[PDB]
C-alpha cells in the first residue's frame, strides 16, 4: 500500500496553506506524509536555507518538516503567519492520533 491512512485538508480554516498544499502537490511534491517528527529541525534548515523572512509571514514548506518528505527540494511559500501557526497547531494536533511511520495521505485537490 501507498498510504495507511488519510486527511482532508481543513481549507476552509487556513485557505492560505491549503492552496500552498494544493499547488504544490500539483508541482510533483508528495502527496503522503511518512511521519517522522524527530528531523523537523534539520529538515526546516535544508528547506528554508537562504529564503529571507518577511514581516507578517511564516514560510510555509511542502512536504512539512515532520515527514520524512520534507527538508532539500521542498516547496517554500509566504504565508500569512495567522494562518500558517493555525493550520500548524491543527495538523499537530490532528496527527498526534499517528504514531511516527505512519503514511498520511493529504488531499486538498
Amino acid at each position: 500500500a501507498r498510504y495507511d491512512d488519510v486527511l482532508y485538508f481543513p481549507a476552509s480554516r487556513y485557505p492560505e496553506t491549503g492552496a500552498h498544499i494544493s499547488d504544490a502537490i500539483k508541482a510533483g511534491h508528495a502527496d503522503v506524509c511518512t511521519i517522522e517528527r524527530s528531523g523537523a529541525d534539520k529538515r526546516r534548515q535544508e528547506s528554508l536555507k537562504g529564503i529571507p523572512t518577511k514581516p507578517g509571514f511564516d514560510r510555509d514548506e511542502w512536504p512539512m518538516a515532520m515527514c520524512e518528505e520534507g527538508g532539500k527540494g521542498a516547496s517554500v511559500r509566504y504565508v500569512s503567519s495567522s494562518d500558517n501557526r493555525g493550520a500548524g497547531s491543527w495538523v499537530g494536533n490532528r496527527l498526534n492520533g499517528y504514531a511516527d511511520g505512519t503514511r498520511i495521505l493529504f488531499i486538498v485537490q
